């Protein structure tokens, strides 16, 4: 403490060292299955031992073209790391992100081809989380893109919803089962109006049969308001953290 | 492993027993003066030691109505900060950050001159950082604020700047020195399209005698890049990541 690096440099590093620390932070039920579902979380450690904030390594990764292939290392091992726990007694789902290079890429679902079924992993195990911007903004091969995981028994999500000027058109063209609000609606809910907002979107979710994901669970009060509002799925430090072992008790 | 917790009682348990991890990020000159800029940031840590994150603690001042008592927080002890560094020799600027919340309180401009007036912080000294959603969204107020920080001999700093549908509108009417661009700008670089787009914003921000900021500096490609692109100032962990301590050689 403290210090500074070539990001780029130490990204290339740890594509081939595997020195990504890979998180997990739990999404839990309040309306829909039991299960057990993590979102996987990316860290980077720099090669002196502190860890590079998560902003700056991202950008990093899009800085030089590496997105695509970063996202590739994550799918792996959460696949391995799934086969591990799948065939452990446990079945649990992850929520893998995907950024725009890997969204635009049509060589990715083929590879994604291969990949799961050496590890023999269970139908519909697998949610990719994309942002709603990458949604609207490379619309068409959302949609190529949310089929194609459709007939591989996947499961797409679309998080920092309810943002873009008509949140709900993107919607009808690609196959995805939850959505994660983003995290504004969950801003100021000490006011009554606000609230009544988060319950018209989540409501208006659930007449289209999506699974209403909010974050952002700070407090039990927070929980409590969550579920007046409706909110299928729900996640946040007050339930746990990002950690570095799938470890919450989901009973 | 593994982490959890109530983060609006630990912000409501930060907020007097001072437990708030003050950080800091440094400006780097391009164009500029040769001050020594930071920009401060904010860490929280929960009571059992490991650092809660950001987004979640954040979030968690929005939603208890804590955003303005953590932003005067910061103010606080950042002129505190900025009185035993500068008076040491260091002739220093802050970039601080302000939430919605400050932007719409009217009592921040006199609690901040009683602030400013009773630690004799030089003109100046101080940079107030807002984002161009919150600008754009609370328009009047920020012109106010923007108005009446001048008066104080005090600057501001628009971040991620580029989004909105016309960037350059809200600029009118408001009194700002400082143009963070938005980090989207600084990702595929390597494409020379998003390079002539970068030059293009960078340059109509110098022609309204604007200083451009341009963060995400992941290596010294990416530097040389920018340096071509105009940039008055730059800012990435390539040139050093959030630090404890304003340790920067600014030569």
């Amino acid at each position: 403490a403290a210090q500074r690096g070539d990001v780029i440099a130490i990204l290339q590093q740890a594509l081939e060292t595997n020195s990504f620390r890979l998180l997990f932070q739990p999404v839990i039920s309040l309306r829909g299955d039991s299960h057990e579902n993590y979102e996987v979380l990316l860290r980077l450690l720099n090669p002196q031992g502190q860890e590079v904030p998560p902003a700056e390594f991202l950008h990093a990764a899009k800085e030089a073209g590496l997105a695509e292939k970063i996202d590739r290392w994550v799918i792996l091992n959460s696949i391995k790391l799934l086969a591990e726990h799948r065939a452990k007694g446990h079945q649990t789902k992850l929520f893998v992100h995907l950024s725009s290079a890997s969204l635009q890429d049509p060589g990715l679902l083929p590879w994604l081809g291969v990949a799961l079924k050496a590890a023999r992993l269970p139908p519909e195990s697998l949610v990719f989380q994309i942002s709603e911007a990458d949604a609207t903004s490379y619309l068409k091969q959302a949609k190529q893109l949310t089929q194609g995981l459709a007939t591989l028994h996947c499961q797409a999500a679309i998080s920092q919803f309810g943002c873009s000027l008509n949140p709900f058109n993107a919607l009808k063209h690609l196959t995805v089962q939850f959505i994660k609000i983003d995290g504004s609606f969950v801003q100021d809910l000490n006011q009554v109006e606000n609230q009544e907002i988060l319950k018209g979107l989540i409501a208006e979710l659930h007449e289209q049969q999506k699974l209403s994901i909010v974050p952002f669970v700070e407090s039990a009060s927070v929980l409590a308001t969550l579920w007046q509002a409706g909110a299928t799925y729900i996640q946040g430090y007050y339930l746990q953290g990002p950690s570095q072992a799938m470890d919450y008790d989901f009973s």
